[PDB]
């Protein structure tokens, strides 16, 4: 059913500029949350790359410093990732609600 | 419009370094904007292809992840087409004002 997928997708995309109020909200919350996730990813990239290059210049405590510090950033990034997945599923019901009504009014 | 603008560029054919700064800026922005506009429309076609071809096997959370990217790109084209209209309007109204000084002077 690629026909219906496409048809519904199109009809949806012509409705973006006035979605339901709670749906815009959810998309905005997901955007802000995606930012927190993108930033923590770029942050982890540094701590990783920095640790790799400057690896030999480190004692046993200075190694256990960076790892236990990176563990904190990975754990934090995961909270965001897990939250997004929940906020996404919640939003999917709203999108399915909207497309059904949208396409009922177009029939 | 275009014809006026074509004749304006024909006047400076050799001496394009004489051509006003506000106008030389705008003529580039129009060319840059057209690339960014033409890229986003292509990106949307690919993203929509991915979505049509794999929606059946995608979980609700993943269906929303895809929909985020397509929405945002679709918003960006809408934005880039409003930008192109208003930039060409401003560029054309500038060219007209510059034509009135050169060719259509009141003396
Ligand atoms: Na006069």
């Amino acid at each position: 059913g690629a026909m219906a997928t496409a048809m519904y997708l199109e009809h949806y995309l012509d409705s973006i500029e006035n979605l339901p109020s709670e749906l815009q909200r959810n998309f905005q919350l997901m955007r802000e949350l995606d930012q927190r996730t993108e930033d923590k990813k770029a942050e982890i990239d540094i701590l990783a790359a920095e640790y790799i290059s400057t690896v030999k210049t480190l004692s046993p405590d200075q190694r256990v410093e960076r790892l236990q510090k990176i563990q904190n950033a990975y754990s934090k990034c995961k909270e965001y990732s897990d939250d997004k997945v929940q906020l996404a599923m919640q939003t999917y019901e709203m999108v399915d609600k909207h497309i059904r009504r949208l396409d009922a009014d177009l029939a």
